[PDB]
């Protein structure tokens, strides 16, 4: 079976583990010894997933930032899934710009849409997509909503 390599990356607390469990079925109740590698199958193909340490940027200021940056550069994931918090877009987009700059094949998972909704915050996904030039997948991972959309967007993005 054909396999692809996928990395999850994003700010602390955005829902990386929640999405990792949702995609791969690993760590059925996280936060004891969290798995950071796993896989899922979609439309006859296999997707190996790695959950990278939470970072705010990719300079060389912490162990985690060095670990994240080395993975993208040297391991060359087929797709980087940049998970962003819908309720703190400006903060998250800093990391996002650095990922674009380094030439990563990128896909944006826009999490916590349920929180945004309940706080009256509106995100124009189609407009965000047009501006960035990157595909955007709206989801609420803790409610397990938009997970199949993410699997689908991923399987298309690895070929792009
Ligand atoms: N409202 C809402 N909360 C969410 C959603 N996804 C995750 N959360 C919450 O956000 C918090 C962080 O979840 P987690 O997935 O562990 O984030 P993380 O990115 O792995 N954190 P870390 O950087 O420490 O590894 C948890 O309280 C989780 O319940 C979502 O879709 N909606
Ligand atoms: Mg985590």
């Amino acid at each position: 079976m054909k396999s692809y390599e996928i990395a999850l990356i994003g700010n602390p607390n955005v829902g990386k583990s929640t999405i990792f469990n949702a995609l791969t079925g690993e760590n059925v109740y996280i936060g004891t010894v969290e798995k950071k590698e796993g896989e899922f199958e979609y439309n006859g193909e296999k997707f190996k997933v790695v959950d990278l340490p939470g970072v705010y940027s990719l300079t060389a200021n912490s162990i985690d930032e060095i670990i994240a940056r080395d993975y993208i550069i040297n391991e060359k994931p087929d797709l980087v899934v940049n998970i962003v918090d819908a309720t703190a877009l400006e903060r998250n987009l800093y990391l996002t710009l650095q990922l674009m700059e380094m030439g990563a094949n990128l896909l944006l998972a826009l999490n916590k849409m349920d929180l945004a909704k309940s706080l009256g915050i509106e995100i124009d996904v189609d407009k965000l997509e047009k501006i960035l030039g990157v595909k955007v997948v709206p989801l609420s991972a803790a409610k397990k909503m938009g997970i199949e959309e993410l699997k689908k967007a991923i399987s298309i993005a690895v070929k792009d």
